């Protein structure tokens, strides 16, 4: 595979790997994910270049006229007097070509096309359709102009030329809405579609990578594929908060996938990994990607996500925090309340053997292995007490690996200050009380 993503000066602290039986993730904490330069319509979509007017049939004695840039064009429907010749000119298609030929004479430079009950207008190369009106002469059901915006969904033109982008501002009935649609020629329906001048998805390579067996017996390294945005524009389908930043320590909390990036927790859709955009912006559902920062006034940067007890804790330096929701995990139900303010070293990932989690906190020239646990007090209260109180000057200040065996009932600590020595911590718990605290080190050469 490509080694560009994994190439870094300090692998221990700049690279993080999280593996699960289904997926593996490789995280480079020094790389920001940014955006791809491609836009939905290439960034070359202008709403005032082309517009359509739809015809629905006219009654007797109606003078209907349409203007584009001044230069009004008037067409008079016959009064209900003639017998043979009046009903044929009532026909909606007859009016459409009647206006089309009239508009071609008024605007020889442009191209006018008639479809099923509509007339499609094109500016030649570099002109706008500003100041457009249409005098129906009736309650406006005969002809009305829509360029690219409609009041509600039911006010959409019944037909449109192939893919026509229309923005529904909404009638202020239920919510903001402000979604987009694109007509389909093959299937006579309107379908929701992404904006016109916005970016699509993510870079796909700055994102965390992976490696799989590929059934050959040899692993291959590559990146993931993340579903592109398909709901709406910005401010309604906003870009995730980690796009212009670096992400660390991918984690799983619910059926969705979580990312940590600069005191910001970003989650995907439930049961839908790699989808960090809402599927629809017209209606917001509970299982949509959410972004919750922090509930702490002091500065803090989350670095680790450890699942302790029936709750998920997003540890940082000098703060611990906890993630929970009263009911369904929505964008409004996420809590991120603080729990404690114990200093933690980011070099060594916290490790859990039993009811306890063991982590390292360097003092000034030696580290003190601490134990995180839930005390007998009621409700959510947590504490950390030093396991090296009697041996402060024993571990030479640089710790990167903390591990242990649940069955053998001990923990082994690796350090950079003493590369040769392996510090082991033998402990025993009976009746919820500690029975021994054996600190010693092993030497191999």
């Amino acid at each position: 595979g490509d080694r560009s993503y994994v190439t870094v000066n300090n692998p221990k602290d700049n690279l993080r790997m999280v593996t699960v039986a289904d997926y593996t993730f490789i995280v480079n904490r020094t790389r920001q994910v940014r955006e791809n330069q491609n836009r939905t319509n290439g960034g070359t979509f202008r709403d005032n270049v082309d517009a359509i007017i739809n015809v629905r049939g006219g009654q007797y004695g109606r003078k209907l006229e349409v203007n584009i840039n001044g230069v009004w064009v008037s067409h008079q429907l016959p009064p209900g007097d003639n017998a043979k010749e009046d009903p044929p000119k009532v026909d909606a298609q007859a009016i459409a070509e009647a206006i089309a030929t009239l508009l071609r004479t008024a605007h020889p430079t442009w191209t006018f096309n008639v479809g099923t009950g509509f007339i499609h207008c094109i500016a030649p190369a570099d002109t706008t359709i500003d100041i457009l009106e249409t005098k129906d002469g009736y309650a406006d059901q005969l002809i009305n102009p829509v360029t690219h915006y409609v009041q509600s969904f039911s006010k959409l033109p019944l037909n449109a030329p192939d893919g026509y982008m229309v923005k529904i501002v909404g009638d202020t009935s239920k919510t903001a809405d402000q979604y987009y649609v694109k007509y389909d020629k093959s299937q006579k329906v309107w379908k929701e579609t992404v904006g016109w001048n916005i970016s699509v998805g993510l870079e796909y390579h700055t994102m965390p990578w992976t490696l799989v067996r590929a059934a050959d017996g040899n692993f291959d390294l590559g990146y993931h594929e993340w579903k592109d945005r398909r709901a709406g524009d910005d401010d309604t389908n906003p870009q995730p908060s980690f796009v212009n930043s670096t992400i660390t320590d991918v984690f799983f909390f619910r059926n969705r996938l979580g990312f940590i990036s600069g005191e910001n927790i970003v989650m995907s859709r439930t049961s839908k990994y790699f989808e960090f955009y809402p599927p629809s912006v017209a209606n917001y559902t509970d299982d949509d990607p959410l972004d919750v920062a922090v509930s702490h006034n002091r500065v803090s940067v989350l670095k680790y996500a450890v699942s302790f007890a029936e709750e998920l804790l997003l540890w940082s330096d000098e703060a611990q925090f906890v993630l929970s929701a009263n009911g369904v995990l929505s964008a409004k139900t996420a809590q991120l309340d603080l729990t404690t303010q114990f200093d933690v070293s980011d070099r060594a990932r916290p490790y859990g053997i039993g009811r306890n989690i063991y982590y390292a906190s360097p003092r000034s020239s030696f580290t003190s292995i601490m134990r995180y646990y839930a005390v007998q007090d009621v409700s959510s209260v947590k504490n950390a007490e030093d396991m090296t109180a009697h041996v402060p000057n024993y571990i030479p200040n640089g710790v990167y690996s903390i591990n242990g065996s649940g069955t053998e009932n001990f923990a082994c600590v690796l350090t950079k200050g003493a590369p040769s020595k392996v510090f082991i911590y033998k402990f025993l718990y009976m009746d919820e009380n500690i029975r021994q605290q054996s600190w010693s080190h092993w030497d191999f050469g």
